[PDB]
Parts: C-alpha cells; sequence; structure tokens
C-alpha cells in the first residue's frame, strides 16, 4: 500500500523525466553513481523530482534537487517526505 519508491521505480521515474537523453545506463547500479556519469541534466532533475512530488504525493525544494550527488540521495528525499506523511 505505501508505494516506497524504490531503486527500480526510480529506475523507470527517472528515465520517465528525460526526453532527449534517452540511451544512458541506469542498469549497471546508477544508485550510487553521479547524475553526471548519468547524463542527467540540471532541469531534467528539477523535472525529476517535480514529476515524483506529483505522483507520490510528496515535495522536495528544487534547490535540493541539485544539491543531490547520487540517485540514493533523491531517493531519500522522496522516501524522506513520503515517510512523514506516513
Ligand atoms: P544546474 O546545476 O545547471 O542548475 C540550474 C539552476 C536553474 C538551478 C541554476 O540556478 C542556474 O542555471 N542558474 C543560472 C541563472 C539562470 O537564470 N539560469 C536558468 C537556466 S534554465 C531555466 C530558467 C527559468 O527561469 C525557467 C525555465 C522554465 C522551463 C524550463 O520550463
Amino acid at each position: 500500500m505505501a508505494t516506497l519508491l524504490t531503486t527500480d521505480d526510480l529506475r523507470r521515474a527517472l528515465v520517465e523525466s528525460a526526453g532527449e537523453t534517452d540511451g544512458t545506463d541506469l542498469s549497471g547500479d546508477f544508485l550510487d553513481l553521479r547524475f553526471e556519469d548519468i547524463g542527467y541534466d540540471s532541469l531534467a532533475l528539477m523535472e525529476t523530482a517535480a514529476r515524483l512530488e506529483s505522483r507520490y504525493g510528496v515535495s522536495i525544494p528544487d534547490d535540493v534537487a541539485g544539491r543531490v550527488d547520487t540517485p540514493r540521495e533523491l531517493l531519500d528525499l522522496i522516501n524522506g517526505a513520503l515517510a512523514e506523511a506516513a
């Protein structure tokens, strides 16, 4: 019932927020990899965040989206706010 955002969910959703950036690798452990390695833009991540905010019912300050380095931190932001909604 509580749709805790997993690595597999993120692997989908992250791609769902990238349009022209198709063809990266998000399958060979991207969780500790950096957004620069996975070819993610700055705006793309704001967008990724907003996507997740609106779907899961959370919120993340847009600057904090640019403060993350690795996807696990972004993921932490989501599930963190999600766990506050409980
Ligand atoms: P990232 O690490 O490249 O950082 C991006 C950003 C926007 C957080 C940062 O503040 C920045 O790029 N600052 C430079 C000054 C500036 O005004 N940048 C704008 C760049 S993109 C879009 C700006 C905007 O006002 C509206 C965009 C609306 C859309 C894309 O729909």
